[PDB]
DNA sequence: ATGACACTGTGTCAT
DNA sequence: ATGACACTGTGTCAT
């Protein structure tokens, strides 16, 4: 956000984020639209550019508040637990902030809709990428299907034993 | 598309056609425009309506002629080959469809820019779904990277040697 | 058939 | 500051 926006009274600068936030609770960035949150507030809508760049400032702005990064919740567990002690808490812990939290609806877009444009302007080993691309799509499907907690828990546990004990040792009894 | 845009002439269709075409080369579905469509055959707008319903009938018809769905090509291999060497094969394939023939610009929109949206409309076990996941993200970043086909071979090759074999035999020597 | 209409939306500029 | 302006865009309706 821009200066003006930080200069804004308590009450007002509050007004203003919570009809932002407002809106991405219930708008992809791609169906959010700055003429609802004008709308909302009832301030015209050159104050909006006065206190945001465009709509991804402000998209941006609210995801830097609300959320956290899944990647750093799991490397955060790394650096005191073991990969599959890891592993094992990351569940409950993807559950506890994704689905049990107030940020659901904020979480369920930035899954869902989400594009390498918005990747791009957002703020290197193969065990990363591998895990990144199971988790982020369990994640997905938890979203798009919505899915009970119990059916995540177990459709993570089976990929992630794919994943950590091996494709093949999970297809077949034959041995290397 | 419509009844009415087949029963175009042989002439008209192809123009039709390949300005639809052209747009989706050069634009992400959220980037195209029907008024860029109509614009270039120099038609009005109402015409547009008639050969579609909509701007994604328009997007999936070209993408349902031009390309082609990358979990099939991996499933027709495995009809006739070891898991191991549909693997092999794979990645090649992969390659000549998407990097080396002249859909490569239709294929970087849908892997770059695809949101639920359009997977829902668009035409199940843990297998599956992590492989789907790795090889789509080693796609992801062959685009949005600018990979070279040597640099995508050899980050398809770590991370499916991490599935196939798991990703603690990669870690460790240590044995379950 | 089609192009004008009623909409909805953006970003800027004169004030 | 702000709201009118110049744009660009959609989908429909009277013809």
């Amino acid at each position: 956000p821009k200066s003006t926006y930080f200069s804004l009274s308590d009450e007002k600068r509050n007004r203003v984020y919570d009809a932002c936030l407002n809106e991405f609770q219930t708008h992809s960035f791609h169906e959010a639209k700055i003429m609802h949150i004008v709308k909302a507030l009832d301030i015209p809508r050159g104050s909006f550019y006065q206190y945001f760049e465009d709509l991804k400032d402000a998209y941006f702005y609210v995801l830097s508040q609300e959320t956290l990064e899944i990647h750093d919740l799991f490397f955060n567990l790394l650096k005191d637990n073991s990969i599959e002690e890891s592993l094992d808490k990351y569940k409950y812990l993807l559950l506890e902030n994704l689905i049990d939290s107030p940020q659901y609806k904020l979480y369920k877009y930035r899954f869902l809709d989400w594009t390498y444009e918005l990747e791009r302007d957002w703020k290197d080993n193969p065990i990363s990428q591998v895990l990144k691309s199971v988790v982020h799509n369990l994640v997905y499907r938890l979203f798009s299907e919505n899915w009970t907690e119990k059916t995540f828990i177990e459709n993570y546990d089976k990929e992630i034993k794919l994943v950590t004990e091996g494709l093949l040792n999970y297809i077949t009894d034959r041995k290397n």
